[PDB]
């Protein structure tokens, strides 16, 4: 289709230099920004008049001493420090497209990303230098290499001492609404690149502001990889549509007891992160560190367990409310702080999304059928959907189903339009003509004492062209027992709690299961070895 929204947009200025604005005016008092600590006892925090300045020294570094140009890529791969923030900023007011990426990554990502970008300039910190310069001098395009370090590097330019040498006036470029700011890699095959729009993040930001409950004296945690979507839409966009401020922990270990810690040593009163922040949190005994400042709680990324929600509600009195999205379309569905928390249930539509499930041929249906979630595109593509893969429109057009953009992902709608996420598409198995959901199988595997841990997925069979297969991980329990008869009675442990039809016609027994790092199985990592 097409969209509905002003010629111009630019987060930057429409937003960020409204509240330092504000500040210069005495119409509000200088309000926290970013207040980041690293755990160790250094902390920092700029207001909005110091981070407008900040970043419009960081544009400054970029659009004049790296001399980057409106629609010039920058990779950006550094950790959980302030020139994060600054640095996107930066190129939010120079309208460069920044294309986050992950300090874990190694040189073939990197060298993978660098290439299908042509990124003119990488942004990193110290951790990833030695893995950059590997492969930086295979990257035709990269011109500019910025380091973000207390340490000089022979080859790299300097960003803190060039941030501090540049001026704090920058003129924001009037930047088209529709106009590409953000790439993200996604994994769809081989890493596609999702260009994001000004308006896809900054507006579709500015219309979601508040889903949270954040208000803008507050302080928000948003816990994540500064190379995931989530740390532009929560830790930068959210707190700062609003005015309020981002709280950033490097946490350089994901230790769960520094952010109890930190949750019960600062004034926090909204945090974001995926489940397993919250697994891990219940994983301790909560009750040495209290958090009474701490009132809203959301989740993305995984389905947060009616269980998990539970215990949390339990150990600290507070809800969990989840929220839905891919890269394509960030916030997609959530459960906002007015609405009614359903466990298993990830919310409703954003933000002027109409998110509806579909059939095969693209038909919106009723409550209560399983069917493709997807968000209308036609005749009007709504603010916050990305503009297409890069270079990709035919897999843009693969994933557009009559009115739809398909998120890839089964699920049910209820009777008030809550959506059940029902998993990923791709995911089902297709056996001698029967659609088998890996969940139940998984889960009644899980019932039987030898299994830890299990990932259910399709096997390419001789005899009838797919077959269920699950991976098992053993109990130790078990690791004794005669493999042959342990598979045997997990089948008929199966066949036996479940549609016969469902049940492993193979089973594997291994030691691990390969997992993202927020802790979901990648079972197309499995499925894809699995068929030679
Ligand atoms: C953890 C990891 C796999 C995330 O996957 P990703 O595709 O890169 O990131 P996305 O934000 O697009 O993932 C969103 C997906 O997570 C799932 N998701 C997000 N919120 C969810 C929720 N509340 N409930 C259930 N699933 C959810 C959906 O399946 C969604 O659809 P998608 O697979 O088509 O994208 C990680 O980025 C990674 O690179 N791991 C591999 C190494
Ligand atoms: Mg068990």
């Amino acid at each position: 289709g097409h969209q509905e929204v002003p010629a111009k947009f630019n987060f930057a200025s429409d937003v960020l230099d409204h509240w330092a604005d504000m500040e210069k005016a005495g119409k509000r008092p200088p309000s926290p920004a970013l207040w980041w600590v690293n755990g160790k006892g250094k902390e920092l925090m700029w207001n909005f008049r110091e981070l407008s300045e900040n970043s419009q020294q960081a544009a400054n570094v970029l659009s004049g001493a790296c001399g980057l140009q409106r629609g010039d890529r920058v990779a950006v791969v550094l950790p959980r420090v302030p020139e994060w923030w600054l640095v996107i900023l930066g190129c939010i007011r120079a309208g460069l497209i920044f294309m986050p990426g992950t300090i874990q990554m190694k040189s073939t990502d990197i060298l993978y990303r660098l290439q299908m970008s042509k990124a003119k300039a990488i942004v990193a910190g110290d951790e990833v230098i030695q893995e950059v310069d590997t492969v930086a001098s295979e990257c035709p395009s990269l011109r500019i290499k910025l380091l973000v370090s207390e340490k000089s590097c022979d080859g790299w330019l300097n960003f803190k001492k060039l941030l501090n040498e540049a001026s704090t006036t920058h003129h924001c470029v009037e930047t088209g609404s529709q106009e590409a700011s953000a790439i993200y890699f996604t994994s769809g095959g081989l890493p596609k690149m999702a260009e994001h729009s000004y308006s896809s993040l900054g507006l579709k930001a500015k219309m979601d502001a508040g889903w949270t409950g954040l208000q803008a004296s507050d302080i928000m945690w948003t816990i994540s990889d500064t190379g995931w979507i989530l740390n532009i839409l929560c830790s930068l966009m959210e707190p700062w549509a609003l005015g309020a401020c981002t709280f950033v922990h490097l946490l350089p270990k994901f230790d769960p007891l520094v952010i109890l810690k930190t949750l019960s040593s600062y004034p926090i009163k909204s945090m974001m992160g995926a489940p397993i922040v919250y697994r891990m949190l219940l994983q301790q005994d909560l009750s040495s560190y209290k958090f009474p400042h701490l009132q809203n709680c959301v989740t993305v990324g995984e389905s947060l367990l009616p269980e998990t929600l539970e215990n949390w509600r339990a150990q600290t009195g507070l809800d969990i409310r989840e929220s839905y999205g891919q890269t394509e379309t960030g916030l997609t569905c959530m459960v906002s702080k007015t609405m009614k928390i359903k466990p298993g249930y990830m919310g409703t539509a954003a933000s002027c999304y109409d998110v509806q499930i579909i059939d095969d041929k693209g038909n919106v249906l009723p409550p209560g059928t399983e069917g493709d979630i997807g968000i209308r595109v036609k005749p009007i593509r709504p603010i916050g959907i990305f503009s297409g893969y890069v270079d990709n429109p035919d897999k843009t057009a693969a994933n557009i189903r009559g009115d739809f953009w398909l998120l890839g992902d089964r699920g049910i709608k209820d009777e008030d339009g809550y959506f059940q996420f029902m998993g990923r598409a791709d995911d089902i198995i297709n056996s001698s003509g029967y659609r088998i959901g890996p969940s139940e199988v998984e889960n009644a595997l899980m019932e039987h004492p030898a299994v830890v841990e299990t990932a259910v997925i399709s096997s390419p069979d001789p005899v009838r062209g797919e077959v269920v297969k699950a991976f098992v991980v053993l109990a130790s329990q078990f690791l004794s027992h005669d493999p042959e008869q342990l598979t045997k009675e997990l089948q008929q442990h199966v066949k036996s709690v479940t549609a016969p039809y469902k049940y492993p016609r193979k089973i594997e027994f291994v030691l691990n299961l390969p997992k993202t790092v927020t802790g979901k199985i990648q079972r197309a990592k499995l499925r894809d070895k699995e068929w030679k």
